[PDB]
């Protein structure tokens, strides 16, 4: 229901520190772009992949002001694709989150000087 506190992958907890120190910018910032870009691919994403092992985050300082308008998105995207936000919200969420966070590193990790 709430989905107050959420906790991504360790290894993308990883993947998310070297994109702040690439990027300068607060994980909030980089979490929610990844977000955003991972609920705009085509693809559905691997609901096997990820543990919830790692850093946590608060909908509030991650989605900001726009919390309901990204958890109703998330809502559409997964009734479309065949999941049930009354039992697997949380998990669908968090395969976007990591997603996302796994997506923006695999192209930044590269730079190495940054």
């Amino acid at each position: 229901k709430d989905l107050n506190r959420v906790q991504i992958d360790e290894s993308v907890s990883y993947k998310l520190r070297n994109l702040g120190k690439a990027t300068g910018m607060t994980p909030n910032y980089i979490a929610r772009i990844g977000l955003t870009y991972s609920l705009g691919e085509d693809r559905p994403p691997s609901m096997e992949e990820y543990d919830k092992e790692g850093k946590e985050f608060n909908r509030y300082t991650l989605l900001g002001e726009h919390d309901a308008m990204y958890i109703a998105l998330v809502k559409k995207r997964m009734l479309n694709e065949g999941y049930n936000p009354e039992t697997e919200l949380e998990d669908y969420f968090l395969a976007h989150l990591n997603r996302g966070i796994e997506t923006l590193s695999g192209r930044i990790s590269n730079l190495t000087d940054l």
